[PDB]
């Protein structure tokens, strides 16, 4: 049973998540994803969420007063606050397994040049906070990273969504455009098949990800 | 100028992409089936759990959408790493086609056949498993498109007004107007954050 709240100035971006959720999981009360427009917590008639950086430089920084009010309303002492950022600790499969048993994730999606650092520093005095990156590239905002995190975590929760690298896979037909399925896979020698698959995995890992060796 | 075509059995998942020099189009793989059931998958040769996407339907789809100049992109956790360097490289391409798998992935002969007539790249966006390639497609599209003409270390912390908030102050050097001192402080904060969170970037363990 997990609740996820996402906060963003582009709530429409998170619509695929709500679409991916099976009715059985929702009906059984196993999962609830809610999306919130950050501008609900703005203070001025222009609904301002950003301002110029102290110390100068290009771009804009998201305002601490707006984010502080949003997180005060949505978070509790039991919340795990997730902040996607290219400057974060790495998000990996082990991270996804750890977070899959949490009761409440709140995901804070930044835009522009990111969020005033005092927002995370203040939140960390009363809840657990995790700044994370999903890979070594810069996006326009945190929304696409939030989609990846939500999918990787929820597929590990029982019944919600419905080392070495993996080697190649095959199915029918046995011959296609001049290429045959490797005959060992049709041999009925299942110890030999497992050894063949292990070697394919070793070779693919050497070629594509030597860091893993 | 870039065209991006995405092929998927869940075209609705690609909706967030709606955010003149670039065009993105989304195609339902089932358009290229021929049976009434529109079957795209079958059990794996050699055993194992799950299902594999059939090569026949994929071959017909890519025949229609791709040319010899196409860069065919296939997201997979078993791929070469997609990084900022990759994004710069792909930013000057005329035509990307992104093939999104589901189930346990796509029959390997699809990529092998395509490679006889165009350039093919199997890539991973990070070390985690998804239920399909669609979310990875969205990450790749965003990282590439922001670099298209006409559109190291970790960055340190940023701040904006007010200078004091909830009893927490913006670092005084940032209010001092001293460009040399500010540059030096920011360089230090970046290198400090990098050794703490990403020691691999500076050539250290873990
Ligand atoms: N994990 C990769 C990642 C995450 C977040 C952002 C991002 C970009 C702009 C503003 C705020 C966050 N970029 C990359
Ligand atoms: N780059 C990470 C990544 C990419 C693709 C997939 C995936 C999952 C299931 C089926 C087909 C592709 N998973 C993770």
């Amino acid at each position: 049973s997990m609740k996820i709240d996402v906060v963003t100035i582009f709530p429409e971006y998170l619509q695929p998540v709500r679409q991916s959720l099976p009715g059985k999981a929702i009906d059984a009360g196993l999962v609830d994803v809610a999306v919130h427009d950050l501008r609900r917590w703005t203070h001025d008639v222009h609904k301002s969420v950003d301002d110029s950086p102290y110390g100068g430089g290009p771009g804009m920084v998201m305002k601490p007063t707006v984010w502080g009010d949003a997180l005060d309303e949505i978070c509790t002492s039991e919340t795990l606050l997730v902040v996607p950022t290219p400057a974060g600790y790495p998000f990996t499969q082990e991270t996804a397994w750890q977070w899959s048993t949490e009761d409440h994730l709140v995901i804070a999606c930044g835009r522009y040049e990111g969020i005033d650092q005092r927002v995370a520093d203040d939140a960390a005095t009363r809840m657990r906070v995790r700044e994370v990156s999903i890979g070594d590239y810069v996006l326009n905002g945190g929304e696409a990273a939030a989609l990846v995190i939500i999918e990787a975590v929820l597929r590990l929760v029982p019944g919600v969504l419905g080392s070495l690298l993996e080697g190649p896979s095959y199915t029918r037909p046995p011959s296609w455009r001049g290429m045959d399925v490797p005959p060992v896979l049709l041999s009925g020698d299942h110890a030999k098949i497992a050894a063949w698959r292990a070697e394919q995995s070793r070779q693919r890992t050497i070629e594509r990800r030597p860091d893993l060796l």
